């Protein structure tokens, strides 16, 4: 190809403007087989320039100069400039040295992590550039493993400044486009680490309907399998593959049970210590693999072998999806150790995706992330996170952050696995983010005191958990549309606020604030209520323009950085004047698809949103002040329509068009009910209730308002009714 | 020291005395140069109010008004005249707040809640600005000192306050813009109005002298020493003081004991953010709650 | 030298670069014909203008393909060069090894501007003469970030005063200017006292420079260069000999409020030591806290 150059021992392939492949080879030969990373080099023609010598190269785009002085690849040999003034000395990339300005990605797993941890580098810089090194093994035409590759360098030199979404378009063109998830994928998950038998598991499962809460995933742990009762001669019960008979004495019949709840069914599989011979698979498995079966000759894990892999998919997995398994939970945490070199988390991941996909359309795994590449295998899997404030705090940057290596479907484990410490608040507000977050999977430790159950807690926590969890449903068209546009577009649902505002320093200084799919922006609280005011709070950065509450309408004018108090039942989400969220009407009904969707308008603006479906688009525009729904393909669908405070239209069937423009523009929200309620919950002294609410009344000029709270001895009551005056002005 | 000769200064007498120790002279020079030039300053002060006190001590003893009145005499029935002990009218043309507390020494400032009556309302020294009616917490470094007057307020000073003389052969007539106003100099031997009606000042006397009048509008001397009765226009003069939001705002920063880095993002933000509410809202969420109350009173009265 | 430059046509020329393609003159100090570029096409017509002297301000690290530090290259080559148009000329630059004091002056660089900051720098600067680099410039008062004090600037300025180098130099800042008049009235006239000292010494570190020139003995001194054998020598890490004739213990710690005076633990070795400044006598050999107000700085001298 013209975007190829080859310079001494060295190979530069121009894959686009932004985006360099470096390679070199000791053997002249260089690698065109996919990686475990890179699924296609077949890029657009480009434009760039060179200047070649007798002893250096310069590759020239419309973003970097790229310099190779000859011989092997070193700091002074291979070196870069960007085209680029975002930083005053940062704009050099050399090779095998760290620049500053890496916004981050992801990590294996929050196993045993309690808050923060450390993070990989991503694709994305503050500074313009970032190279992500190719170390993997080469793959076969039909992705199996072929050895090393011939490229003994292979590096990706991204140069896209600030233009982040591109990069990560053109990250998943390189790496294959995440697939599409299953619709089911994207309701509650019910988990815990319990030993259920079949009918303390179908009477929970009857008690969610009994309580109006919805679930699309019931999960079982690894107490499905023989735990106890395997003799210690074998090792411990952590890996399984055979029903424990008392609790499960008909798992065909229980897993149907499941089935007819409209529930799909994954279970725990501890792949680590293979098939010994207790197993029930062990005969079939030992025959398969010419096993020693008088010395009961262990089929160990080894993801390398492909007989093993046959035996595990077809004679250990097999059985249990004819019993009605849907989707595999691989739980690994037993290394990096192969004699490939491949890590098995990779192997378990990329394989079992693949063999999932026989059984049933568009099917998932759940699994720890196992490096750059394997959001082709979703789900992600964080794991056994500490219960903490400190957890939760981490969680919302850690989910917007990996986004930035193109893994955008973590599972986290709702309000925290294991350890930490029982604080109703901190369950509740973790509940909020899951319900906004990639995937929302309520999980907990082999404690008797960590259930998710929303009815362990008080009767206010309850109340608050199940609106949440029916909200979850309720977001599933909107979830399932940006699910699509993941797949097809490749961006990300949960994106960090510098992929919409790559200039705004703000951007960068509201760690845990993101943007839910294209429509709502998301600042969870994740830190303990002040006792004093009875509400939590975030600093929230509004960009340019008029927002709403999701939830209140509460306005708030951009551009501005302001400290927002929600009680602890209330999660701080905003909409723009013009956006229109698409809402499940029946979400505790049972239904492939939505037979009513609540179209959501937010005044002040024109707006748009295409709901994608299985089977379906639908385009709800508002322009002007008219509101109209087109789709593709006719149905029987009955359409509501909310503008702001008002339903216009229930239950209507079809294509049409409404005019707004006579309706009220204006939510209820309003400054003196929103003073009162924050006044009345707070414990402080009713002398200072009194006069806030006495003066807040009196003062007419909104100045003068301003500085009599300043006056106020409560630093945080000023903020709370800073917050209040603010919406107000 | 300094703040107690501040307050000394606008009391009803200004009398400096101390103790039989070796080391509580009240001598200006006793103390190092900023605080010895700041005494000074406030000690030829005192003599150039002496018209003023001198006027307010035959008022007290024709007509029985106190020179120094608390808040309550002309606000009764403002529960805000009650709840600030230390702030009092001083004759009828200015309203002193003294600052009784150590200064912040991260601001280095000193501070003292002010209640502004209904009003415009202005430094007597500076000019800055104040919207009654609020109450505003003020700053003020070591040297300075609230003392506020009215749109309107006309206050005559000794232009001579170092010349031994019985009574002052030159007045400075100072004139807070924005209002009509007026005050009466009572002397052992003359009575003097100088009104302010419609933009115009006039100066009138029961009995004729060789006095010279200065006159002051805001910030500019608009007539320098003219002897006997006159008028003058002053509709097309300036009515603005020079005090400014971006020299005083810079001023309060570069003072301050704090990062260098806060000072720098204060000073873009401020100077950037373009709307009031959302230069109020930036200084919201400054760390430094005392910083918070200053950087307000700025933007209060730059509002 | 990048194509908008005002020397690059004459570069391009000379290093035969490709202009239609805006090839840029990589800094190379490797190349000799980068080098001759630099120094007679660069540099060479901003000294024709007037420029006596080159600040080398060299912070992108130590990368080069011969292995030599491109900041070593940088003194070594500069240093030469700047001996064409003046005699005895300098650089100011940071240190490059064991050596670079072949090239002077020494820059330390963006210090951060802090009560901490100052009480490193004096054991700093002793502590280099170890290692024969004894023309130390430090940014005086501290460079940036850190914090305003105006006692912490008036204490940097007195060591200044009494360091290899007097540079008053700061940040990017509209808060951080070294000017005297900057602080009140006291922290101003004790500053413009302490710069005109500076001058007043002048002859006094001639005179110590061609010593260091000729016989290799350092300006600044560790207490331990003279009293190698007294164990106080080496546990007071600020205080040092400056010259043969002074000894100098900066204050470098906030004042104490309740007495309106900063302090330091001073050694005096075996003798009569006098305050150079008001002639308050101390007998040696003694460890005493001594006090001194904000505008005195503690500097002795023996009897003799
Ligand atoms: O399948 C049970 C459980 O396994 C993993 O978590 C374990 C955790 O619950 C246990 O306390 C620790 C202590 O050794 O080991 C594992 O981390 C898995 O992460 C979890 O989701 C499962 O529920
Ligand atoms: O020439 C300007 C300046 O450059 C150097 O210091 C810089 C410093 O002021 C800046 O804040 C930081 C932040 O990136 O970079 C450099 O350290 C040099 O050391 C200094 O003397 C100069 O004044």
């Amino acid at each position: 190809n013209n975007n190829i150059i080859k310079f001494d021992k060295a190979r530069f392939t121009v894959l686009t403007e932004h985006l360099i492949r470096i390679e070199y080879s000791e053997t002249g030969e260089f690698e065109e087989r996919m990686t475990q990373m890179v699924q296609n080099r077949e890029f657009s023609e480009v434009n760039f320039d060179i200047i070649e010598k007798e002893e250096t190269i310069e590759i020239i785009t419309s973003t970097v100069h790229l310099y190779y002085n000859g011989g092997e690849f070193t700091n002074a040999s291979l070196f870069a400039d960007v085209k680029f003034n975002f930083s005053v000395y940062s704009n050099r990339w050399y090779f095998g040295e760290k620049s500053d300005g890496n916004l981050k990605g992801t990590t294996r797993t929050l196993d045993m992590i309690d808050g923060e941890c450390p993070l990989e580098d991503g694709i994305m810089s503050k500074n313009g550039f970032a190279v992500l090194a190719d170390k993997g093994k080469v793959l076969t035409e039909v992705g199996d493993i072929a050895g090393n590759s011939v490229s003994t360098i292979d590096l990706y030199l991204f140069a896209y400044g600030r233009d982040y979404r591109q990069a990560l378009k053109d990250f998943y063109q390189l790496t294959g486009n995440t697939p599409k998830l299953p619709r089911f994928a994207l309701g509650n998950w019910w988990s815990r680490y319990y030993d259920y038998s079949d009918k303390s598991y179908l009477a929970l499962m009857d008690k969610f309907t009994d309580k109006k809460v919805p679930l699309s995933v019931s999960v079982i742990d690894m107490d499905w399998h023989k735990v106890s009762e395997v003799p210690s001669r074998f090792g411990s019960g952590w890996t399984g593959y055979s029903w424990n008979k008392k609790l499960f004495p008909n798992p065909e019949n229980f897993i149907d049970e499941l089935h007819q709840r409209k529930l799909k069914v994954t279970l725990n599989d501890h792949p680590a210590d293979g098939i010994r011979a207790f197993e029930d698979p062990y005969p079939q498995v030992a025959q398969t693999l010419d096993l020693n079966t008088e010395l009961e000759e262990a089929a160990k894990f080894d993801f390398d072998n492909l007989k093993f892999r046959k035996a595990y998919f077809e004679e250990v997995h097999g059985p249990l999806e004819k019993e009605g398994v849907d989707f595999w939970w691989i739980d690994w945490q037993q290394g990096a150790i192969s004699k490939s070199g491949v890590d098995p988390l990779w192997l378990l991941n990329h394989y079992q995706y693949q063999n999932a996909q026989k059984k049933h359309k568009n099917n998932i795994i759940l699994s720890r992330y196992a490096g750059p590449g394997s959001h082709r295998y979703p789900l992600g899997f964080s794991g056994a996170s500490v219960i903490s404030w400190a957890s939760l705090d981490f969680q919302p940057y850690f989910t917007s952050t990996a986004s930035n290596i193109g893994y955008t479907w973590w599972s986290h484990d709702i309000g925290g696995h294991m350890q930490g410490y029982k604080d109703a608040e901190l369950s509740l507000r973790w509940l909020q983010f899951g319900v906004f977050s990639p995937i929302n999977r309520l999980h907990s430790s082999k404690s008797e005191f960590t259930s998710k159950e929303p009815w362990h807690f008080d009767a206010v926590i309850e109340q608050s958990m199940i609106d949440f969890l029916q909200l979850r449903h309720q977001l599933i068209p909107y979830l399932y549309s940006a699910n699509l546009i993941t797949a097809s577009e490749g961006r990300a649902l949960v994106e960090p606020l510098y992929y919409e505002y790559p200039m705004e320093e703000e951007a960068y200084q509201h760690r845990n604030q993101y943007l839910f799919g294209e429509q709502l922006m998301v600042a969870p609280i994740t830190e303990k209520m002040n006792s004093l005011l009875q509400m939590g709070s975030v600093e929230v950065w509004f960009p340019e323009g008029t927002w709403y509450d999701f939830f209140s309408g509460q306005p708030y004018d951009g551009k501005v950085s302001l400290k927002v108090y929600r009680e602890i039942t209330e999660m701080p989400v905003f909409a723009k004047a013009g956006a229109i969220i698409p809402l499940d009407k029946n979400p505790l009904k049972k239904e492939e698809i939505p037979s009513e969707i609540i179209w959501k308008i937010f005044p002040g603006a024109d707006g748009e949103y295409l709901l994608l479906e299985e089977d379906n688009e639908t385009k709800a525009e508002f322009v002007n002040g008219i509101f109209t729904v087109t789709s593709k393909k006719e149905s029987s669908r009955k359409h509501t329509i909310i503008y702001g405070e008002h339903e216009i239209v229930s239950a209507k069937r079809g294509e049409f068009s409404i005019d707004l423009n006579g309706k009220e523009e204006n939510f209820d929200w309003n400054f003196s009910t929103a003073l009162f309620r924050r006044l009345d919950i707070a414990e402080i002294s009713y002398e200072q209730k009194d006069e806030i609410l006495q003066q807040l009344s009196l003062i007419e000029e909104h100045e003068k308002q301003v500085a009599f709270i300043k006056t106020n001895e409560n630093q945080e009551l000023q903020n709370s009714l800073f917050e209040l005056l603010y919406s107000g002005k």
